[PDB]
């Protein structure tokens, strides 16, 4: 076996490590535990819709990153109070429940008789009620990996707010997340910091696999240790990967503009993250049909993105309309 810990807090490089080990490491008789922490990041599953899963506006104005991982499943929040664990094995040795049991041992080592259980859907629940860990996994040609979270000191009130989407009128068959009551380990026992739990998990893994209790710190940007890793990190951070992989969806919504008032109806089909069909319908007593048709036509093929939409009475109405549209992206 082998225990690695990333020195980086950049989700995209840390995910690239997963890709890399998956692609390049011989895991036969040598499983790998990989420990990592990210800066503030919402991580959606492979087949998810981020407009459906999080408050993107609040994320942008707080500097919270969005990443899409290669495994399926739901949406979680990562910050420095959260530990990520990746158990790499051969496909034959893929065993999610074995890994979760190992984590339970580790937690009990630093807090004897901690009430943490693993459920059938691979969550870890604290005191039979509160989610402290969620699981996903990926199978490849040469390897399997199981990764999970571990909430030690994560901003729980901030977590809940970032994962509450304000986007209305979305019709999609993208993968849904499963909301849960969560808790931190440090809420139960203030000694269970990330550092303490990381060490506890490494120690347990070392004993379980009969290897030296040594964490090898690794640099996920090092092309000499990990040839080709920076191209993986680039791909993972492309708009095409993060947003463009979103399953087909439609938006059917409206908003009101002061004038009394005027209601504008918005019908937008979004495919591959790009505006495939666009019909913004303003009352022709407020804005000429040709002007709305201009706006609809210019949006076609454009990215469903609040950036790629910015670029006397009518000009003022246009701006109000553009800003409302920006606000749903
Ligand atoms: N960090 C973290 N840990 C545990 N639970 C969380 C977290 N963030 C949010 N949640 C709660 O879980 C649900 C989502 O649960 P759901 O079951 O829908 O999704 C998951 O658990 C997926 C886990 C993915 C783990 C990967 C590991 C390396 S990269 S991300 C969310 O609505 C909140 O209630
Ligand atoms: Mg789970």
């Amino acid at each position: 076996g082998l225990i690695l810990q990333s020195i980086s807090n950049d989700v995209y490089h840390n995910l690239a490590v997963e890709d890399w080990i998956h692609d390049h490491m011989n895991l036969e008789g040598k499983p790998v535990l990989f420990l990592w922490r990210n800066s503030p990041t919402v991580v959606i599953g492979r087949h998810q819709n981020p407009w459906q899963e999080c408050n993107l506006n609040l994320m942008r104005e707080e500097g919270v990153k969005l990443a899409r991982r290669r495994s399926g499943g739901g949406t979680v929040y990562h910050d420095m109070g959260n530990i990520n664990l990746t158990f790499f094995t051969t496909k034959k040795k893929y065993d999610r429940m074995e890994n979760l049991k190992l984590v339970v041992r580790a937690l009990k080592a630093v807090h004897p008789h901690l009430d943490v259980q693993a459920t059938k859907r691979f969550d870890l629940l604290l005191d039979g009620q509160f989610k402290i860990s969620g699981t996903a996994s990926k199978i490849g040609r040469n390897a399997a990996y199981h990764h999970c979270t571990l909430l030690c000191g994560t901003d729980g009130t901030f977590l809940s707010s970032l994962l509450k989407s304000p986007y209305q009128g979305i019709r999609s068959n993208a993968t849904a997340s499963t909301p849960a009551l969560v808790k931190n380990l440090m809420e139960k026992d203030p000694t269970l910091t990330c550092e303490v739990v990381i060490n506890a998990v490494a120690t347990e893994y070392a004993t379980s696999h009969q290897i030296d209790n040594h964490i090898h710190l690794i640099n996920p940007t090092d092309e000499t240790v990990f040839p080709g890793i920076n191209s993986k990190a680039i791909e993972l951070q492309t708009w095409e990967w993060i947003y463009g992989k979103t399953p087909k969806f439609s938006v059917d919504t409206s908003f009101t503009v002061l004038h009394s008032h005027v209601e504008i109806k918005v019908f937008i089909d979004v495919k591959n993250g790009r505006i495939e069909v666009c019909n913004i319908e303003a009352p022709d007593h407020w804005l000429p049909l040709e002007i709305c048709d201009q706006l609809n036509s210019s949006l076609i093929g454009s990215k469903f993105s609040p950036i790629e939409t910015t670029v006397d009475e009518l000009h003022s109405k246009w701006n109000i309309l553009c800003e409302k549209i920006k606000g749903i992206m």
